[PDB]
């Protein structure tokens, strides 16, 4: 017996990839899926289309929800400010009627066994799990540090309705692996799931512009030494001022590394045939798993951590909004894997205290690189057979059958 699971994931991409390649793991696992989505985010699924047959794999289109403070077309928040993440839980509650309308018309047979959805659309999605009697089991795309510094809040805001549905869960799936943080995996099952099923499964990786993904690597290629090319790369929202983005200009031109910079500049484009700037699409998985590549500056966010970790890279880190902090706290501070560069939003660099910074960072030698390596060995292990995460890929699909 294998389950059926209607997964319903949170339009943004740091949620949304991850939670994709959870829904593929557990179509590995014989399971089969129906994925809710909006019309706009109907394209995000076309790589598990051409993966699993329709026989498996289904998708809900439902039309997006209207909402007075989302500009038309917008469904995903790449596309809006920071703020308005209460304007999408607002527009997305309103698939509540739609939902229940298309599970009461199956025939009881073909409902689901779970709902595996966002823990974030969690306090619609557990009225319409509950109502049909179904597990209603939320995801999560952050470690369990950070859902720990965020529970604990006194004033959680408006993520205080979610927070509160993700602890009335059936349980709770994140991306992450247990040896990284157990500490905090026990913190987050005992203190804050009612039940007490939390699922670390990570780190859950991809089954896979400007300048074309197959001439930056000729570029990468071209670099003779190994472990000896930066990857600059900002992930949304905040971008840089003209001041900060001048500040690293600076940095970068004057360590003469070579660089990859990921994006105002100046005059600088042309002077440093060292580096390569890219504007728009970036194949980043692909840069942080070449041999050439030693180091990442990034805000740390967490799919940045894992990347990095996963391809074995220095963490140049410089946090600007809270996750960012949460994990410069689990990273730098508490496993001193991962170097602080930058302070916060509004921090200038000063150019050569950085530029050393950058032209010694790919060095196997730091502690820190030492530290993420090891990491880098606990996260193989648990994704291999045998590993916790594995493991717990294995128990949540036998689970969602009950």
């Amino acid at each position: 017996k294998k389950p059926h699971v209607l997964v319903i994931p949170f339009p943004q991409s740091g949620h949304m990839v991850p939670h994709l390649d959870l829904t593929h793991q557990i179509l590995l696992r014989g399971a089969t899926v129906t994925v809710l989505v909006t019309p706009k985010n109907s394209s995000y699924l076309d790589a598990l289309r051409s993966l699993h047959s329709p026989e498996h794999f289904k998708t809900l289109i439902l039309p997006f929800p209207s909402h007075p403070c989302i500009p038309s077309g917008v469904e995903s928040l790449q596309q809006l400010p920071l703020e308005a993440i209460v304007h999408m839980f607002d527009a997305l509650s309103r698939l509540h009627d739609p939902l229940v309308d298309f599970l009461s018309r199956q025939p009881p047979s073909d409902l689901p066994d779970a709902i595996l959805g966002s823990s974030f659309l969690s306090p619609w999605i557990n009225k319409v799990a509950d109502a049909f009697s179904i597990k209603s089991i939320s995801f999560l795309p952050i470690n369990a540090h950070s859902i720990s510094v965020m529970w604990a809040q006194e004033d959680r805001s408006f993520f205080n309705d979610l927070e509160t549905a993700t602890t009335e869960s059936y349980g709770l799936v994140i991306n992450s692996f247990y040896d990284l943080e157990p500490e905090f995996v026990e913190t987050v099952k005992t203190r804050f799931l009612n039940h007490h099923r939390i699922w670390t499964v990570g780190p859950l990786l991809p089954f896979k512009s400007s300048i074309p993904p197959a001439k930056v690597s000729a570029w990468l290629d071209s670099c003779p030494e190994d472990n000896s090319v930066v990857y600059v790369g900002f992930g949304s929202q905040i971008r840089l001022t003209a001041e900060q983005t001048a500040a690293l200009a600076a940095a970068l031109e004057k360590s003469s590394v070579r660089f990859i910079w990921a994006v105002p500049a100046g005059f600088e484009e042309r002077v440093k045939e060292k580096g390569l700037v890219i504007r728009g699409w970036a194949p980043q998985t692909m840069i942080l798993e070449h041999r050439a590549v030693g180091s990442y500056l990034t805000h740390l966010g967490w799919g940045s951590v894992l990347e990095g970790m996963v391809g074995g890279v220095m963490l140049l880190a410089w946090p600007m909004q809270a996750d960012h902090f949460f994990n410069t706290t689990l990273i730098v501070d508490k496993l001193r894997a991962a170097v602080r560069v930058g302070e916060n939003r509004d921090s200038v660099p000063d150019s050569d205290k950085l530029a050393r910074i950058l032209a010694e960072s790919a060095r196997e030698d730091l502690p820190e690189r030492v530290t993420l390596m090891k990491l880098r060995e606990k996260a193989m292990e648990a994704i291999k057979e045998g590993g916790s995460s594995y493991k717990n890929l294995d128990e949540l699909v036998a689970e969602m059958c009950l």
